[PDB]
């Protein structure tokens, strides 16, 4: 139908990578390896986002079985990551940078004015070198008035950025730990906001809560959350040392 479309014998799939559809690890042509997945409105969101750190919309196929081809990521999602054998060893510095990828995704989709609805480490994909990237166009991810209300916006998009940042700090943990969703509701609508995690600094947690003010347009821009984190090891913890954890 569009310039998109390619000849489904072009792509052949080699490994099963996830179900819900299916996503599997294959070729294009003979010589780009791809993810494919087995719906429209995702590639249609794609086919107009064109950024280094969002994950790339390769090609698709309209004619059942629908595939959408798109950028093989080789280390799987961002929570996985964090939870691995990786985990124990990534620092602050490793952290910080990684955010400030998903950041820089996340400040292109702001000057497209789109908004991604469901930001989270679970869409993060990771690849080589610590590259990660926005993915996917939880109650617990959502800012309270797009949870209540359906107001959804880059606004609640860096509320989530926020909760994100309490995964990357506690490499996966859960949000809210030991609270259920109805009480998280109640007791963020009450103005609860969760403490700075262990090995935080002060800095780090008053930009989570900078994501969590109650007023969605006093929340910061994608833009200055990418240049804080990209700059935050010289001009905000200069004098950073290493601990236990983070
Ligand atoms: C948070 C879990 C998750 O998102 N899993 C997931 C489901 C479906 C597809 C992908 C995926 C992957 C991907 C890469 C590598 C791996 N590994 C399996 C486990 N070994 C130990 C490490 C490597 C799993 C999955 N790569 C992808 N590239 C592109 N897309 C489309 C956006 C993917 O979905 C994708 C992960």
């Amino acid at each position: 139908k569009d310039a998109w479309e390619i000849p489904r014998e072009s792509l052949r799939l080699e490994v099963k990578l996830g179900q819900g559809g299916e996503v599997w690890m294959g070729t294009w042509n003979g010589t780009t390896r791809v993810a494919i997945k087995t719906f429209l409105q995702e590639a249609q969101v794609m086919k107009k986002l064109r950024h280094e750190k969002l994950v790339q919309l390769y090609a698709v196929v309209s004619e059942e079985p629908i595939y959408i081809v798109m950028e093989y990521m080789s280390k799987g999602c961002l929570l996985d990551f964090l939870k691995g054998e990786m985990g124990k060893y990534l620092r602050l510095p490793q952290l910080v940078d990684m955010a400030a990828q998903i950041a820089s995704g996340m400040a292109y989709v702001e000057r497209m004015n789109y908004v991604h609805r469901d930001l989270r480490a679970a869409n993060i994909l990771v690849g080589e070198n610590l590259v990660c990237k926005v993915a996917d166009f939880p109650i617990k991810w959502t800012a309270p008035e797009a949870a209540l209300y359906g107001r959804f916006t880059i606004k609640s998009d860096v509320w989530s950025f926020g909760i994100l940042l309490t995964e990357l700090t506690t490499k996966g943990r859960v949000p809210y730990p030991g609270m259920v969703n109805r009480e998280v509701l109640d007791q963020v609508e009450r103005g609860y906001r969760m403490p700075c995690p262990p090995e935080c600094p002060e800095s780090l947690h008053d930009l989570m809560c900078q994501c969590w003010r109650k007023d969605p347009e006093e929340r910061p821009t994608f833009e200055y959350l990418q240049a804080f984190l990209e700059d935050y090891f010289t001009s905000t913890e200069p004098q950073y040392q290493p601990g236990e954890n983070l």
